């Protein structure tokens, strides 16, 4: 004739439990540069 109890909670319809705390993995690209020349086109012939 007064308030229920509280332990209900404890039975296991009132669990809420889940996975969760989701991490991402590391890949970083790489960076590149040409191997460039321009010599082989020309060449200065003055002398400085």
């Amino acid at each position: 004739i007064y308030l229920r109890d509280l332990k209900v909670e404890d039975i296991p319809l009132a669990r809420i439990t889940l996975p969760d705390f989701r991490l991402p993995e590391i890949a970083i690209p790489e960076f590149i540069i040409p191997t460039l020349n321009l010599n082989d086109f020309q060449v200065p012939d003055l002398h400085i």
